Parts: structure tokens; sequence; C-alpha cells
């Protein structure tokens, strides 16, 4: 179970996507970090479903 | 600068947001995780600007 997750989380580049994600919230100090988390996702949701 | 990330991230409750968008992803195992990630954080986003 805990390698399944592992496993998931390695396969979709989890752990980077959110690394990166905290690092622009840090680095930018969004006003809205709730919006900013939404439309970096939204951008690779787009690539997801190309 | 890096007390300040700290501050940022504890007030915005980043860490729990995020750990528990990991457990769903994982739970869930979502055939489009870039999508759930999207979908969970717009939600977030509606309170955000109520």
């Amino acid at each position: 179970s805990l390698r399944e997750c592992e496993l998931y989380v390695q396969k979709h580049n989890i752990q980077a996507l959110l690394k990166d994600s905290i690092v622009q919230l840090c680095t930018a100090r969004p006003e809205r970090p709730m919006a900013f988390l939404r439309e970096y996702f939204e951008k690779l949701e787009k690539e997801e479903a190309k």
C-alpha cells in the first residue's frame, strides 16, 4: 500500500511538481496562494489532456 | 529569507493542504492527477475569494 503510493507519486512526478509549486509560492508571495496553485496545476492539466 | 518562506507556508496552511492532496491522490489513484490537483485547489480558490 505504501509502496503503491510511492510508485504512483514517482510515476506522476508529484514530488517535484509540489516542490516547485512551493518554491514559486515563497518566491512570489502571492496575495492569492490558492488561486496561484489552481492556475499552476491548470496549466499542467492542459498538457495531461492534450 | 528562509524564515520568511516558513512563515508564509505556515500562514496559508500550505503544508497540511499539500499533505492532504497527496493523501487523496494515493488513496483515489486518479487517472488524471493533474486535473485532480487543479480541481482540489479550485475549490479552495473559491473560499479564498469569497
